[PDB]
């Protein structure tokens, strides 16, 4: 109704608020986050510099499916990182194109401060086309897979160059079988507080990232390319993950929360670093 | 602001609040509401029992988007199809900016629902930002040569004819006829007067510009504004206006409205007006 009164249709989103439908035109989603709003934000990136999560964009693109009826994150390449300054407020933009005739629409994440130009910061497809999901856990921990000491692991990507304040210090436990790790991820009490929100809290996903980088230690590397990305259940404050390589060279992930019950499932997801680089 | 929060712009204008930039090489969505609970005047134009949103709302809007983009100039807008508004029902608007051309001009199109409904596009043109040079301010008013008309029964007749004008839209309140050309003063009522300081011009005043100009044809039938080329809006918000309106060779009028101090306020180069075929949009009078 605010949204409403301004002729556009209302989005009930922690981060994205109203939707503009295009007349064949598409659909724009719009919201404005900031580290006032969203204190969690202040707590991902690299070294002092503040970065918008990988997996935040994630979250977007697949809201923004949600309002179309294409809830599935078929592909998403993320482009230019999305530098926050301060609590400067961004500007966030979801463009999703007409259903080309194979089912397919095309997305995009925009975000810019003041009158900067905005910039193209995530690019992908959504569809509806579904693949059957990974079935739900039983046994937990799993059998024959050892736990891993992650006591101190977030001090090894402290000095390593890796910027994770309270927010994204998720990795509770960890454990390994072969080349799977298994892992237990937890928001702290203020994100959890705000996690019913979202389809899956940014910083919960992304945690759910970091025990993948204990079976292959290779500097600063973050999520690139996502594929086959499909959110199963909503609002989840704690879940289990199950991350395995694939014959392609990148990771699967499979979500669950602390019943075994799916909340997440990812095809692949390809991570990369970065003149010069850090140390 | 409200379209801050959700990291849109603000829109100040009584019909559009919102400005949505569309990065890409896209250009710019205004979006709004109105309703005749939020904009009563609506209420007041219409044909016979059908409100009709007045083409000068249109060219409102159609202004007031080129301003948000620097385009400002209406070089040409063409009314596709009518906008009835059913009650009290809120209608949504989108109006749609192109990104400009090497040219420096923009398409640009009016949108319009209520509810549920598919969109419907009901005005489509191209703002530019070339101004003419503007038309001499030469004042005795009224003219030389103009004679005054009685207009007493002005209104009265324009019912008869077939024209719904209700109360906002009685604005004609003076007239002089001086060879084929039209001298006219036009008054918003009160209520009218309140908000037109945050219209570009006012729908209804704009449209009451248009009354004059049936004195010397005297058309049998109702025709509504169909065509604008040429139109400038050079001051904002007025509540009385004079008005100059003569033929061109196009069959079409010419229009070029003043302030009651003889400043200019808005020039029209063209505007083509078409007839509402009977049974249109509304019923046919019964037969006597």
């Amino acid at each position: 109704s605010d949204a409403g009164g301004l002729g556009q249709a209302a989005v009930d989103h922690p981060m994205l608020g109203a939707a503009v439908e295009l007349p064949q035109g598409g659909m724009v989603l719009t919201g404005r986050i900031s580290t006032t709003t969203h204190p969690w934000l202040a707590d991902h990136g690299v070294g002092e510099t503040v970065l918008f999560p990988g997996t935040g964009f994630v979250e977007l693109a697949v809201r923004a499916g949600d309002e179309v009826g294409c809830p599935v994150l078929e592909e998403l390449t993320l482009e230019a990182p999305l530098v926050i300054e301060g609590d400067e407020p961004v500007q966030l933009q979801v463009a999703v194109t007409a259903a080309g005739e194979d089912g397919r629409r095309e997305v995009a994440v925009h975000a810019r401060t003041g009158q900067r130009p905005w910039t193209r910061h995530a690019a992908g497809t959504l569809t509806a086309t579904s693949s059957t999901p990974s079935p739900a856990d039983e046994q937990w921990p799993p059998a024959g897979a050892a736990a891993v000491d992650v006591s101190g692991h977030y001090e090894a990507l402290a000095n390593t160059g890796y910027g994770y304040g309270p927010a994204f210090q998720g990795l509770k436990r960890a454990w390994i079988r072969g080349n799977e790790v298994f892992a237990e991820v937890e928001l702290d009490e203020r994100e959890a507080a705000e996690a019913g929100g979202y389809g899956i809290h940014p910083a919960l996903l992304d945690a759910a990232l970091h025990a993948t980088g204990l079976i292959e230690q290779a500097g600063v590397a973050l999520p690139f390319a996502w594929n086959g990305v499909e959110l199963l259940a909503s609002g989840a404050q704690r879940v289990r993950v199950h991350a395995q390589p694939t014959d392609d060279g990148a990771t699967s992930l499979h979500i669950t929360d602390t019943t075994g019950a799916p909340v997440a499932g990812i095809t692949s997801l390809i991570s990369r670093p970065l003149s010069r680089p850090r140390s």
